[PDB]
């Protein structure tokens, strides 16, 4: 099966300057309905086509995918190769992780953290999702 | 189950000036088979590992997931950062959408637009596909 | 179903100066259990969210997904846009290819090269997977 | 995906007498978690290998798949060919059928009355079962 | 995915006195849909839980599952152990056949004959059903 | 997904007069490739169709369904209600047993004993299946 959710805040953009990894909101996966399911894996791909980060030391932005009991399964981000980037330009962004089901979990979702004090911006389509399969 | 297409233009590279949103030949996926089936779902993804866009305004290019009834499902786009980039770098790009397939929707597929009068770029493999699995 | 591996080598990280194609390390599928399904298709996706690519000659690298006779299933690439990058910064890359397992290949696998005499660095995050379904 | 009861009550043996259909302990399918599932199908199976039934007027004994509703989905019986038989013998006995989850049922099971004034017996295995599918 | 037909002949009550395997009306299913299929297989339950036959020369009855070309996948029936039954009892049956539907096969069918000159008869609820599934 | 076997011993009818179970002979499920999977569930149905049992004390025959392990997973029975039958009728029998698949477990399989002193029979098609599923 599939979970999904997305997001496209285009009149009410989205933005973070924490150093440490806040919920992204509206980028949240239910999988209550699985938990504690051995013969269950999800594979959770989150997609940020269109991300930017502004600031004036090489800034970037980094994303993960979190768990409800605080699992963080993957993580990666972007950066500009520029110290002081003429305009920040968009730089999609894709993560894919995977979860056993086994487990008591209830949610799984994205989380985003700045880099060297810049601001992380969202400002359009945005989603996370899951294919949830039998492992056999 | 999977439904799959992809390209690879490099004898033959794909190429856009367009403000509006057109089609990406090739890139399209045909769902006729799985229409009119209100239980049914299909989360697809666009993939762009290569492309580039050329330009002196911050150039950059737009990709979107539509049906062939023309709703936008997806967006996004990549953009460089200087305004007349040296030599306009891949920039890889993948887009995520999800679409129910109740409707008597045919087809899904890609498109492009350009940026500030940039004219987009793909010359390698690309790639779009769908998983279709019951609700 | 669903068939996964990442890395994250932090400790250890990985780097290639390599002009030609050559295995990522850790970065494989092994498929063997369905080689030659006749009615069962992958669909791989190879996610490498925090690269990047040092030199002074426009730097990037390429990927690849192959199997294990050598096929190469789809292939990309990031580069940067000047010629020598204040400070190569981290480009995300997914790469997204189909295979039939009709077939007798048991393992799949990610590659990676150089371009312009780059040397190419994974130091964090990266997965490779596949979702195995039925055509019908 | 199946869902599975069974009985095997040789020590503590089940009986009816009872002219109107009534439950037969143990043998119920708890299938609430996919009530009002849209696009599911249940094939449900009776099987009652080893039943008997006494008595002296061609006795016999009569079976009913039913929702917790009271919805009778089959039903079907056995009975002997002679008036009084020399001594009831096992006549095995399997009904099936079909269940829409599109229901708020959250319960199916079996159900047993007598014929002529019979007495149904069931003192070893027997089970209700059913497989569950999408449509598609 | 499940396939399935039912009837409950209680006000019109069917009957075969016939030697030669004929269809039992409405215990038939249509696999259209899922024919010229090499990797789908069809596992196929005929259940007729409350059969009896009448006659004098131990009377009995049997039943097929055949497609519609007139391959029979398989057989089987019951019989009365005394030669001239006080009261011809309720005999269940239930038979079981496998089907790969790689041929262009449309449909499953129950068959019914009889025994030693014996009427076959069903005036009750019975069943035709498979699980189709990829090998 | 679906495991099958059958027979059709018109040619070389099969029988038996062991009072202990014993294998009939084609009647087998290899189920190796689904050993150790605690996500899976069988669902097994032994059908034999026309069986009959030769005697004298009530005859009749009982049939099983075991694992390679020795597990007896159901077991059930046909008898005669006469203590002669004039000529032993044929006397439809299904079975219909479930096991999970997260033993190791590698052969289910039919076995029949008979009853009484008799001689159980088996001269026309018979089979046994399994319909194996994802516990989700
Ligand atoms: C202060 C100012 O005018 N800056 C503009 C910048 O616009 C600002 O940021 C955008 C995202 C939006 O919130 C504006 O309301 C805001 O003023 C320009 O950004 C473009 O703005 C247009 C709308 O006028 C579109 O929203 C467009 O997508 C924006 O460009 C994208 O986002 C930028 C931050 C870069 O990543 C660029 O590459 C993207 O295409 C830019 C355009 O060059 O110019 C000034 O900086
Ligand atoms: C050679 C040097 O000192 N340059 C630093 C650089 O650190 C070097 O490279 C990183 C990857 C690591 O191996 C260091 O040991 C090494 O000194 C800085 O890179 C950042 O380093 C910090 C730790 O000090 C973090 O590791 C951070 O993630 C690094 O930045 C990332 O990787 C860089 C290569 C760029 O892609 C950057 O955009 C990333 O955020 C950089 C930081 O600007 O500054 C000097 O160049
Ligand atoms: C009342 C009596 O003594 N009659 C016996 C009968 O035993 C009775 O019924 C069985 C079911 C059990 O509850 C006994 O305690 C009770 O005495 C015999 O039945 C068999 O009994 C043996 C044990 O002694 C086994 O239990 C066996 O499975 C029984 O036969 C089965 O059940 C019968 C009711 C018939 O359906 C028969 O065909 C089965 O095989 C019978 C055996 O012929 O003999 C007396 O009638
Ligand atoms: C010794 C004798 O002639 N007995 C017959 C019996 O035939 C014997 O058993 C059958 C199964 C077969 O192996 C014969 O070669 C053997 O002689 C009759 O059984 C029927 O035989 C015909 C063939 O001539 C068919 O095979 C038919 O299906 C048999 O009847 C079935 O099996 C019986 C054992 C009973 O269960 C009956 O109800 C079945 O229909 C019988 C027929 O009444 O008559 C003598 O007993």
């Amino acid at each position: 099966s599939i979970v999904f959710a997305s997001i496209d805040p285009r009149s009410n953009p989205l933005q973070t300057s924490s150093q440490n990894y806040v919920d992204i909101p509206g980028l949240k996966l239910d999988v209550s309905k699985y938990s504690n399911s051995p013969c269950l894996t999800a594979l959770i791909t989150l997609n940020i086509p269109t991300p930017y980060a502004s600031g004036n030391n090489f800034p970037g932005g980094n994303f993960a995918i979190v768990t409800d009991q605080g699992e963080q399964l993957a993580y990666g981000g972007f950066t500009y190769s520029s110290k002081i980037p003429e305009n920040s330009g968009r730089m999609p962004f894709t993560l894919v992780a995977r979860y056993s089901l086994a487990s008591n979990v209830s949610t799984i979702k994205a989380q985003w953290s700045n880099i060297r004090g810049s601001t992380v911006h969202i400002d359009s389509y945005a989603s996370i999702s899951a294919v949830i399969q039998c492992n056999q």
